[PDB]
DNA sequence: GGTGTACAAGTATGAAATGTCGTTT
DNA sequence: AAACGACATTTCATACTTGTACACCTGATAGCAGTG
DNA sequence: GGTGTACAAGTATGAAATGTCGTTT
DNA sequence: AAACGACATTTCATACTTGTACACCTGATAGCAGTG
DNA sequence: GGCCCACTGC
DNA sequence: GGCCCACTGC
């Protein structure tokens, strides 16, 4: 009560051949053995006239099959005109089903990525605006490292609670840790903070309710003199906000006598504070609460020191890679 | 010319034993066929053991193993004190890798799944207070339906455009399509609008710096009578308890129109229908949408409404009774 | 509330494998 | 006997189809301060 | 760059498979 | 001869390991209007 | 003197 | 008869 299948089959026809039997004999022993259920006389010729041509491949070769409706390079066209395609659009085109591209863009090497954030639809003014800043800037870098002058800061907030999703291993079917949503007006704290390639220099905390006004701003840019001048010529750069575009600051920064560097519009990509500080600072922030303001300054004041000095120095030497990115993106968004 | 491997060796045993060949006649024919690479006689024998006992398998019994450092159950254990926890995190516990147990988690039947996002955190009486509601209505509608007679709005935002994250289909190690973050202020309209379960009845559309005060809300309350005078023949209103909504010029109103007001717990967007049915469908339409004027999402949402069937506005009204029994079942936590 | 992807099971394709039977070696 | 040639008949991976599970979306809380 | 998941290639486990050789049927 | 028993020897899926590719995160644009 | 209104970038 | 709270929910 055993049937061979197929291959062990023609397994025995092999075994038969090299014990140098003839085909019609082999197949009186397949019977012998199995029974009936054998093949005819007629394949065991026939695959003796293989293994004449030493192929024991026992495997069939690749039987017919249907011609396929549209062609890989055919689907590839599609993506080099358009990346970001739903599936069912790209089968409208072939005229094949949603389920048909599915598997052949996994017969294909492709995978499904997320669209980047970037931050601005920059106008082509806006991109040349930006592409010489960094230009003029590579000129200067390369006739001098004047890196080691610069002092920069920014101004961010940050919020008493930084909730994110969670992500639950669970059976399929079943349902994730839900979370509970940030309120956007909840308790927060406004961080003005400047910072050289040494370390941090000086920062205010603003509850909400102080605005920053041009009056404020040049009150924290003496306070920020006087902290840089018991802690340490002096290279500014910092965002084109309205209150750092006041003339009043423009000319407190003669006064202090602190060479402003020129700064695109829409560029926190070429702005250390923002780029790579802060960016730091927002995984540190992730699921973490606050009572009160002196539990976030006790926090910074100890995670601020808890870094490296190669840190800081790091963020700021990483300036002129990026300019030549942005060079090489004729202004665009690098990155 | 050929050699045999282990399972094509075995199946010639099971023809030589089916054609009642002794053990060792059989390992002769084997050597005349394949020459001295074949086994020896006392595996013949020991196979012919197995075939008279019917166990015509030929591959082998499952080998020897390394004993398990821990088990399912002790990893399901971790995942039913905490769902969301990193591989690092699990492999520490049990004393194992990270990559250890990212197989032992396709082992079991487990994938990684996000979490929903809900309105609030919610008090134990913010809860009950809802949970009232929601039971405080199922016996009113068991009674009868009055949601023929449920006129709700709500005011919602619109941007004038909605760019959302674009899914390239590439290569790995190529980048996608990036697309450009939403400016929070930039260009924008406030939508007031109240629809019964018959379609839209009147809506507004607020330039920004329009704030909407009591005295602005009861304006849009007339022009809503107004507009609801001119379609139909009591009125049950529905709406969130915001502070021009709660106030007392208003509830005045409401009285003088003649309008009960419906019973509405706090931070329940997924008991309000304008929300959680009219302008969730909204949502979608709007991905990737771009205005250039005013009249430019008026002449888009009057299109759209009308474009709608009566039946989906009936719906999301009808589907009320549904979700008041699931906010009871869940003790007026946020039924997902 | 609506959309997008993947698994499942059904169905044609069509050349390779098989079977039938008079003829050749 | 044993193998063959010419014909009809059948097998099965393949490249699609429609039906459908289910992950994840969607709705959920209004800016400022400069300059001209 | 920091973190989290999955794909490599190397390495032990250990019982099932194999081999050797005097002994039994 | 053929099969066996008792012993030494070897095979290989398995359940881990460390090394490493690479997807996706992170930073970027300040509320209102009631009531007591 | 004042206020407003329309750009500008954070 | 005017304005600054600390609450509140969208
Ligand atoms: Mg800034
Ligand atoms: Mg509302």
């Amino acid at each position: 009560s055993f049937v061979p299948n197929k291959e062990q089959t023609r397994t025995v026809l092999i075994f038969c051949f090299h014990l140098k039997k003839t085909a019609a004999e082999s197949h009186r022993m397949l019977v012998e053995a199995f029974g009936e259920q054998v093949p005819t006389v007629k394949t065991c010729e026939r695959w003796f006239q293989r293994f004449k041509s030493g192929d024991f491949d026992v495997d069939d070769k690749e039987h017919g099959k249907p011609p396929k409706r549209y062609e890989d390079a055919e689907l590839q066209a599609l993506l080099d005109e358009d990346d970001a395609q739903t599936q069912k659009q790209l089968a409208e085109q072939l005229e094949v089903s949603q389920q048909a591209v599915s598997n052949r863009l996994r017969e294909m090497g492709k995978i499904q990525k997320v669209g980047r954030w970037v931050p601005h639809e920059l106008n082509e003014r806006q991109m040349e605006r930006r592409k010489n800043t960094c230009e003029i800037l590579l000129s200067r870098y390369k006739r001098k490292s004047f890196l080691h002058r610069i002092v920069t800061g920014d101004e961010k907030w940050i919020f008493f609670v930084n909730p994110k999703r969670k992500k639950s291993y669970v059976d399929p079917g079943q349902p994730a840790t839900s979370t509970a949503r940030p309120n956007r007006f909840g308790k927060k704290t406004m961080l003005c903070v400047w910072w050289d390639q040494s370390g941090v220099i000086y920062y205010e905390l603003l509850k909400p309710g102080e605005t920053v006004n041009a009056a404020r701003y040049q009150q924290q840019l003496i306070n920020l003199n006087r902290a840089l001048q018991r802690k340490r010529r002096v290279i500014f750069l910092h965002d084109n906000a309205p209150s750092h575009t006041a003339r009043a600051v423009r000319d407190t920064l003669e006064t202090l006598n602190w060479e402003v560097l020129p700064h695109a519009a829409y560029s926190p990509d070429l702005a250390p504070s923002d780029y790579h500080l802060f960016a730091s600072m927002g995984h540190a922030l992730a699921e973490q609460r606050f009572d009160s303001y002196e539990s976030v300054k006790k926090w910074l004041d100890e995670w601020f020191a808890a870094k490296d000095d190669e840190f800081y120095w790091r963020g700021i030497h990483k300036l002129p890679e990026r300019w030549e990115k942005c060079v090489a993106s004729d202004g665009k968004y690098f990155e």
